[PDB]
């Protein structure tokens, strides 16, 4: 880690908050460096480039390090603060930038390090800290884990450094292209019929197993031979439909106590091009409150930029028949 | 004289994120003389890097 | 176990080194060790444990 970190760490402390190396139990021979913008999130590919070629500075010629960017676990917190009226000067838009604040300087100051851990009740603390009107917060979290490719997981795996509930693992929806003409004059003669879907897990069986299935087509435009047919279990996620589709398939697996997420869509003779999309993102309930990074990982609050995993429902309170 | 009982317990669950107190009501904390009314679970973990 | 959990000290996740006791290979010795009896003064007893020692 600090061994090469902390000089990097030094010749470029003005961006980079946050540097740790690692290995890849796999990647034999590969040692990657990564590194979190204090300006953000990630490095940019000239800031990247030169950073490498401090590499030549210090010599090496075997090939050395790879520099990145972090593997970022985020919270998607669902925040909720109960305050008295009487008590609040500004406004409600206020004091929600007020806590926001909060959130971030505890995330700047006990979380995003590497290694160091994210614990809802701290930061509920610190929510409770930011005036001195704010009676008392509660708080929901999952986690994201934001995937770059979304046809099939990395070589080894996707896993959360944490411990995730049944059925929990749930990707965002993206389009899928079934390949059929629509015939509509309302927008010419041919739109190509395309209806979202998302990649869900199921419950873990007689020895910690789940299913990773994806979500929902109409029959015709996925094709079945014996092997690949539709999944029947009802113990996942369904979605909200208009249409008649109720038929999930079946890639990868999740291994809930080693926390690790394989998929791959070619399972089912898919290819890449029939999806419009490239990247996802993946969610799931953690088991606990307190949540943990590990190699190359890293937890971070980046809330105008990652406003999306942040909402704030106020409560206001006098006195007081009544808070829900 | 079909119940073996006098006091009993009432339990609720909230939607307050903050319980009032209020008229005579008074919310206490006795654990010693009302053990009952707490338990704690730890959990120990493991250290984190310790090599550098 | 203890020695183990140094492993974590210095930070590896990868299943790391097994600690375990040495292949010892022994030497069955059977030794023959002839002396002289005007120049020994303690037990035949004690001489051995003095030779035994610098075996050891």
């Amino acid at each position: 880690a600090t061994d090469y970190d902390t000089f990097v760490s030094e010749r470029f402390g003005s961006i980079i908050q946050a540097v740790q190396t690692f290995t890849d139990s796999t990647k034999p021979g590969y040692a990657f460096i990564a590194a979190k913008p204090k300006s953000g999130l990630y490095l940019t590919t000239v800031q990247r480039e030169d950073i490498k070629n401090y590499l030549k500075d210090y010599n090496l010629a075997p090939i050395t390090p790879s520099i990145i960017s972090p593997n970022y676990l985020f919270i998607k917190t669902n925040l909720k603060v109960t305050y008295a009226l009487n008590k609040l000067q500004e406004s409600e838009q206020w004091l929600e930038g007020q806590i926001i604040d909060k959130i971030d300087r505890y995330y700047t100051e006990d979380v995003e390090i590497f290694n160091s851990s994210f614990a809802k009740s701290k930061m509920l603390t610190y929510v409770d800290d930011a005036d001195h009107s704010v009676i008392g917060s509660s708080a929901t979290i999952q986690m994201v884990r934001e995937v770059q490719n979304f046809y099939k997981t990395p070589e080894a795996g996707i896993k959360y450094n944490n411990q995730i509930k049944d059925r929990s693992m749930e990707s965002n929806t993206f389009s899928f292209n079934s390949g059929r003409k629509v015939v509509n004059p309302d927008t010419g003669l041919e739109e190509d019929v395309l209806y979202d879907v998302r990649i869900v897990s199921t419950d873990r069986d007689s020895k910690g197993i789940g299913k990773v299935i994806i979500g929902p087509f109409a029959s015709g435009d996925v094709t079945e031979n014996e092997n690949i047919q539709p999944y029947t279990g009802n113990d996942f996620n369904k979605l909200a439909n208009s249409d008649g589709r109720d038929k999930y398939y079946v890639i990868g697996e999740i291994n809930y106590p080693a926390d690790v997420i394989y998929w791959n869509i070619a399972k089912i003779n898919l290819t890449s091009e029939k999806f419009e999309v490239q990247t996802i993102e993946l969610y799931s309930d953690p088991t606990d409150d307190v949540i943990f990074t590990r190699d190359g990982s890293l937890i971070v609050f980046e809330n105008d930029l990652r406003p999306q995993y942040l909402t704030i429902d106020l409560e206001p309170i006098s006195q007081l028949e009544h808070h829900h």
